[PDB]
């Protein structure tokens, strides 16, 4: 049999909505040069992100199906700002840094 024990790296599920003008509810950084992704830098105010449950310090994966593994920021963007409802999946290991 299979015990278990200890924490695990799990999925975030988050679901944010489109908007009429100004980048997503999000901000992410970076793209297709150096091979991170998608990462997320800043999370606009009483936004949807905010509600959606995306705050700063995730880096996105995933959304909408879409691997965000390996593309380039606009097409994330398009995608991110062609939807009504969004699927966005952040990798967390645990632990809570700070900036400054």
């Amino acid at each position: 049999g299979s015990s278990g024990s200890s924490g695990s790296d799990i999925i975030h599920s988050v679901r944010v909505e489109k908007s009429p003008a100004g980048r997503l509810g999000f901000s992410v950084r970076g793209g297709s040069e150096h091979g991170l992704g998608i990462f997320v830098s800043k999370v606009e105010e009483g936004s949807s992100a905010e509600r959606a449950g995306l705050c700063v310090g995730d880096k996105i994966t995933e959304v909408n199906g879409l691997s965000l593994e390996s593309t380039t920021m606009g097409s994330a963007v398009k995608v991110l700002t062609s939807s009504s409802r969004l699927h966005m999946m952040v990798r967390r290991m645990g632990s809570g840094p700070s900036s400054g």
